[PDB]
């Protein structure tokens, strides 16, 4: 692996802070002793799982993009730490909790704007996200987007006349359209905070999302016609008509955004909240 | 018995023939120098130290699968570079390999007898959440008695993110998974009674979108199976999981359950032993 295994990260990075505690586990904010540039540091306790972690430290390693976090550095020492670019606007949920409002349409068109052109370069390099929510896109102080993981997503017998229709549909082209998906379901997070079904528990939305029609935004009045539509053509349940990125590139919801000036009001604005006491 | 790593398997077992260079590999027919209680002999150089460790979990789930109708583990040995395997001697063989020898199928009496010791295998098999995933009629070995013997050759395997930012495609994907083995199992049945599996004329790369677009497929000439043998292989080739019947279910099916002799199965050794005397 390429991973630095020979310095104890004392002397690169001192730890200074929490920034969440947090199911995924404990992050710091750390300050680089040498230039003081500021990252986050997630460090986790392990095995043969290093060597799943290890998979994902390159798949990131390889993913150098604007709208995509940066990766400075992972380090293994006193039984395994990353290093990445640190957001000061932090992640888009936090953000929404913190404003106790939703996001604008405009500021939602460019977040949907940067993601495809992340979900584009991702899907070209035949690589899937699998978990797309506010929780895994972060804020720059210029007004960008950070994508994230946040845990151990991001993916990349028998013999054939003996099997069964559902293996060939689970065991392979076409299944980059789960993210597809997912994006908008998040935009729907977005404008309304919350995700569909988010009354019920984790077992029962699974039965609750497939039989059901899907979702649409609560206020029809209150969004665009666009809006609409891009949700709509978006929230398809049959992969194979689902379209691609590249598709909902050009879709007028997003297709004339050129300035991220409403994303980088939100950032200012949520930065002078944390302020108030 | 736990794989061992550090005696030499010359000593305790002789080679005396090589029952089939196949995909598999080299597999030995060999005898124990103390007993000659005869086995077979299947023997794999591990190309990397990933792939050894995924063969001695198969071994490891054999070992703990006995039953009367799935092949008896004998040992396990790992020297010079090679993985040997020891399993009980069938010598019935295959019985696509024995379908190749008569030149003909077998009869609905004799996959009657085949059916039911399957569905035995795989209610078993399913009790302890293990699943084959390669069911076909060379997995399918036969003994002088007229019983059957369940094999794997390729590999078997006993048993993310937010729900709400899930699509439909992966609910269904992401406890009722051990379906697949009875579909496998009903067209297995065919290939018995026509020789080759449904699909046979067609390249390997179009049988998969053939499966999926086309409506589950049925036998070519009811006239000699029995409406009992179509509806048995009809209810069996169902495409929804959740309706799929299970092993258990099965077999209270009248095509297997008034079954009390495995007579049928044994005049077919008989007959397939006598014709390799021919030439
Ligand atoms: C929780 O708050 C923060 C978390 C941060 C952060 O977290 C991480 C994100 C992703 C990874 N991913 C990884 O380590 C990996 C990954 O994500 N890979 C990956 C895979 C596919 C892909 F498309 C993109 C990335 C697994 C490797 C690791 C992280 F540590 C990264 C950078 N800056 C952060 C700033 C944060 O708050 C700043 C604001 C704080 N204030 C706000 C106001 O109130 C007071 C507090
Ligand atoms: C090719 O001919 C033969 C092969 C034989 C044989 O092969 C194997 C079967 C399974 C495994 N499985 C394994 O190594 C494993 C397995 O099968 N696991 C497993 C897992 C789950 C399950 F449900 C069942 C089994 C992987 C461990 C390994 C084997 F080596 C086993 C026993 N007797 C055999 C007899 C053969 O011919 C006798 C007749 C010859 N005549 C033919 C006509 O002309 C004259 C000669």
């Amino acid at each position: 692996e390429h991973v630095r295994r020979d310095l104890d990260p004392n002397e690169v990075w001192e730890i200074v802070g929490e920034l969440g505690d947090g199911a995924f586990g404990k992050v710091y904010k750390a300050k680089n002793k040498e230039t003081g540039a500021l990252a986050a540091a997630k460090v986790i306790e392990t095995e043969e799982e290093l060597e799943d972690y290890i998979v994902e430290i390159e798949i990131l390693a390889t993913c150098d993009h604007p709208y995509i976090v940066k990766l400075l550095g992972a380090y293994y020492h006193d039984g395994l730490w990353i290093m990445i670019e640190f957001c000061p606007g932090g992640a888009v949920d936090a953000i929404m909790l913190e404003l106790d409002r939703g996001l604008t349409e405009p500021q939602i068109q460019v977040v949907c704007r940067q993601m495809l052109e992340a979900l584009n370069f991702l899907h070209s390099k035949r690589i899937i996200h699998r978990d797309l929510k506010a929780g895994n896109v972060l804020m720059t102080l210029e007004g960008d987007i950070r994508l994230a993981d946040f845990g151990v997503s991001a993916k990349n017998i028998g013999t054939p006349y003996w099997m069964a229709p559902e293996v060939v549909m689970c065991e392979t082209p076409y299944d980059y359209k789960a993210d597809i998906w997912s994006l908008g379901i998040t935009l729907i997070e977005m404008a309304q905070i919350e995700p569909p079904h988010h009354e019920l528990n984790p077992m029962r939305v699974l039965l609750k999302i497939a039989k059901s029609d899907p979702p649409t935004l609560l206020t029809p009045s209150k969004w665009s016609v666009e809006f609409r539509d891009f949700l709509a053509i978006a929230l398809d349940k049959n992969p194979e008509t689902r379209p691609s990125a590249a598709q909902l590139l050009e879709h007028p919801f997003v297709s004339s955004i050129t300035s991220n000036k409403a994303l980088r009001e939100l950032v200012a604005e949520a930065k002078a909240e944390v302020m108030e006491e």
